[PDB]
């Protein structure tokens, strides 16, 4: 059958990752605002950068702060897993395409990244991020993933000029987002280069060393027991972390230089990218209508 | 290579469940059992108390439906934590569709934390349609071999074994008794509608054994104006939850257990189904022994 190129582009909120994508047979699937907004519930973006203020002023609890995370973040991947669960039969083994399938990032934005930079931020439990871990659905083949780079200085003056309704700027959040994505990036080559957590689990106490991978984050006392052993259901969250991650293909691109640039630099970027096959003729056609009916009823 | 015989015994609560499943491993059989230490401790704490407190607060009105909504959804991810990633580890060693070498008994399946408790607290009015859909976007692949047990007990035998079965911060809530019961009845009836070759998106317009009308399955529960529309019509969004849903459930085995009867009969009751049930073999025959630990240490760490 046709190929399927897919593309996530992801990292931290603020680089210009929407407007690149804009800038490029190829569909795309953007960033889910009227579901935040609206359909899922009221205005989700808001209720996260004003809950977090409160928290930070005290007005409420870690507790209360956590409870309003948790559950606004399951608004926000809402979309992004539908979507590849609706996507995910119609994905053959490895394979120009047939189709190029751009998406307004991955589901792992909602479902690890998000949480870990909330968690870091004091607003979510370290057992949340593991169970929202733990639903993460199984990796495609030809999961190629976008990440973003930009000197900081940079992404505070990009972070600036584009809040979406209800956002508030956050640096803490900024640093605890690029924080995140930076071990997300880490864990990958780890992985890829033979790094096994439970190996590397006591150094807590080519290839990155796992003090710089996500793996450093559960080194939290919420997880321990009261002789620092990770507890197993802990232990398993982790087995599918490091599953999950193990076949993406993940891709940076730099985003200090122009629209036209990150655009041009994102192209030249798709041609190591994994390519897979459909699973029926009719795949394609289906896809399409998928992303195109995804666009229309939640892209603002 | 060997193969796996995978028995979940789900239903509402206070029916006698896991006292059965106890009976039945106590005669080449793991009990994977309630993760109450993690209900209580390791995830957080008491949220079965915190759970039932909430829906109190909220039918008295201390607290609104919202407020109640955003502590439901996160104490069920908390319940079906445990669940979730036991299906992610447990996933890779399960083979094709095959005296099993193992027989798994479970202490309910992934789908009671969500689907069926967050279909019943929506209908208690503590959680909303679209969070409902959330929890079943995410419902993991069924496996080949998923056989679900699910039990039936008259109403007033229930009412009263409830009262004998609260776990530690539970409430004697008889609404909550309903609306479970519903959902897993409805449940059952999906599974059947599915199977005969029903489909949701045919019969939508309209809201073993013969096949059921949609507005006797779950699929009726999602008709809620939040997920409408201005033309009327359900958002496509929602719509692809519901496609989940079906997928989802029209693989798996639904046995029924009557649980009108002693303990000693119930246990004999499940070993007659086991019969029918569908086995699997392992994708490595050493799945079998690492399968087996698994069980053990789920049981040693989080059974209380
Ligand atoms: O899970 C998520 N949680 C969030 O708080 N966001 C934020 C939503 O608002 C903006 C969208 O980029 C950013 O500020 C990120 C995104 C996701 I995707
Ligand atoms: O998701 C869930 N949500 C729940 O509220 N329960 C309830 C927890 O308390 C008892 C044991 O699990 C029953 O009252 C069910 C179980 C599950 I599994």
């Amino acid at each position: 059958m046709p190929t399927l190129l897919r593309v996530y582009i992801d990292g931290p909120h603020g680089m210009g990752k929407t407007t690149t994508t804009q800038l490029l047979d190829i569909v795309y699937v953007p960033e889910p605002m009227t579901y935040w907004r609206v359909l899922g519930a009221s205005e989700t973006i808001a209720n996260i950068y004003t809950t977090q203020h409160r928290l930070d002023q005290g007005e409420i609890s870690a507790g209360d702060a956590a409870v309003v995370m948790t559950s606004a973040q399951i608004t926000m991947g809402m979309p992004y897993a539908v979507t590849d669960a609706v996507l995910a039969p119609h994905i053959g083994g490895e394979a120009p395409p047939a189709l190029t399938l751009i998406f307004d990032r991955h589901p792992i934005a909602a479902l690890l990244c998000y949480p870990a930079a909330r968690y870091l931020m004091g607003s979510m439990t370290p057992q949340a991020v593991l169970a929202f871990v733990a639903l993460i659905p199984p990796t495609l083949p030809g999961t190629n993933i976008v990440l973003g780079a930009l000197p900081e200085d940079r992404h505070i003056d990009r972070l600036a000029k584009r809040q979406r309704p209800g956002e508030r700027l956050d640096l803490a959040m900024l640093a605890a987002i690029r924080r995140v994505y930076g071990l997300l990036a880490n864990t990958v080559r780890y992985l890829q280069c033979g790094g096994s957590w439970r190996e590397d689990w006591g150094q807590l106490s080519a290839r990155p060393h796992i003090g710089d991978t996500l793996f450093t984050l559960f080194r939290a006392p919420e997880l321990l027991a009261p002789n620092g052993d990770l507890y197993n259901v802990f232990a398993w969250a982790l087995d599918v972390l490091a599953k999950r991650l193990r076949s993406m293909h993940v891709f940076i691109l730099d985003y200090d230089q122009s629209p036209a640039g990150c655009r041009d630099a994102l192209l030249q970027l798709t041609s190591g990218m994994v390519q897979t096959h459909v699973t029926t003729p009719g795949s394609i056609p289906t896809i399409c209508d998928l992303a195109r009916t995804f666009a229309r009823e939640m892209g603002e």
